[PDB]
């Protein structure tokens, strides 16, 4: 395709580079994008032939349903029912790293888009550049997290450029993405709400507002942000001695306060500040199979905060958890 990278700001980003995204969206385009989560490989949520294309990009199954951005609480009437009774909910929590099921109105969003199903996730994301591509562009954007299915989701341009240069025209570059992690995923249609995804919402914050809230066992255990080694996941670090020794060509990855204990290591971030785990944890995947070893090894975290959510995707990940 002969792909451009367009730096912008992320509080301002240049409304000319942002109009070059729509026109292309516009043309049934697909580009990719920044948020606060992760970076979005996005098209025209309402053309089907353009979502079908982010399919084949990312070699992903097509009942595996994409998130649908939209940039106003107006949009949400176009494409949603029933969401009335959440308003409160939702302006407490958009724009924000928030994703929410509710059952589908539009028959504007194809069933390429849904899965067939006839439910929509829907997301507002808190980026500027992602609210102002929405608003310019004009309509949603239908987006899951810019990677080939099964890889770690891109949170800078480097990992965009490493599985898509060539196969788009446009990445917009804003640099790192704040939180690291795709959005927390709620699902409002049951009598009770679920949680289908943790991320930078935490369950705590969610159990406070929904006391009923159910988290599934499919959540709590275990394709999805795995890279091209496999990947040893140790929850008991007491353990840490035979796992080393058992699979001796390696590389680590640990955090800060161990990380002088491990001779070959990446140190994704601190125990101290979380949040840098869940920022870097992607990049220190797809540093570590680079880093020429049989094997990656990661450190185990709390099942707390948004260290649930690093758990969680690092669960989906491993070839091996050690419990
Ligand atoms: N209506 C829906 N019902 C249930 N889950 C939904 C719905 N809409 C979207 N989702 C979820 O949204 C998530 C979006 O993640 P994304 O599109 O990045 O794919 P992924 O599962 O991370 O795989 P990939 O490796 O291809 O990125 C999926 O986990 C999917 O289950
Ligand atoms: C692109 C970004 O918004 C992401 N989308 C996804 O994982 O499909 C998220 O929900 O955080
Ligand atoms: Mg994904």
């Amino acid at each position: 395709a002969s792909t451009r990278v367009l730096k912008v700001d992320p509080l301002f980003p240049d409304e000319k580079v942002l109009k070059e995204a729509a026109e292309l969206l516009r043309n049934g385009e697909v580009i990719i994008f920044p948020t606060e989560t992760v970076y979005g490989i996005g098209a025209d949520a309402y053309n089907e032939e353009a979502c079908k294309k982010i399919f084949k990009l990312k070699e992903r199954p097509a009942d595996n349903p994409l998130i649908v951005h939209i940039h106003s609480f107006k949009q949400l009437e176009e494409i949603a029912e029933g969401y009335e009774p959440h308003l409160d909910f939702l302006k407490k929590f958009w724009p924000g790293p928030l994703t929410v099921i509710f059952r589908k109105k539009s028959e504007k969003i194809p069933p390429v888009v849904t899965a067939d199903l006839p439910t929509v996730a829907v997301r507002m994301p808190a980026h500027p550049v992602a609210l102002k591509l929405i608003e310019l562009f004009g309509h949603p954007i239908a987006a899951p997290s810019a990677n080939i299915s099964g890889r770690p989701s891109a949170t800078n341009v480097k990992h965009v450029i490493e599985d898509f240069m060539g196969k788009v025209k446009l990445i917009i570059d804003a640099g790192d993405t704040p939180f690291g992690l795709e959005s927390t995923i709620v699902d409002l249609t049951k009598e009770k709400p679920v949680l289908l995804r943790p991320g930078p919402v935490e369950v705590e914050r969610l159990k406070e507002l929904f006391p009923e809230l159910v988290v599934p066992d499919f959540v709590r255990k275990g394709r999805h942000y795995a890279p091209l080694k496999p990947l040893i996941l140790v929850e008991d670090l007491t353990k840490m001695e035979e796992v080393l020794k058992k699979y001796p060509d390696h590389v680590v990855i640990c955090v800060e306060e161990r990380k002088e204990l491990y001779d070959d290591r990446i140190v994704v971030g601190s125990l101290k500040n979380p949040y840098s785990i869940a920022q870097n944890i992607f990049s220190a995947l797809r540093e570590a199979e680079k880093m020429g070893k049989e094997y990656i090894i990661v450190e185990g975290f709390e099942e707390r905060g948004i260290l649930f959510a690093v758990m969680n995707r690092l669960r989906k990940a491993a070839t091996e958890i050690v419990r």
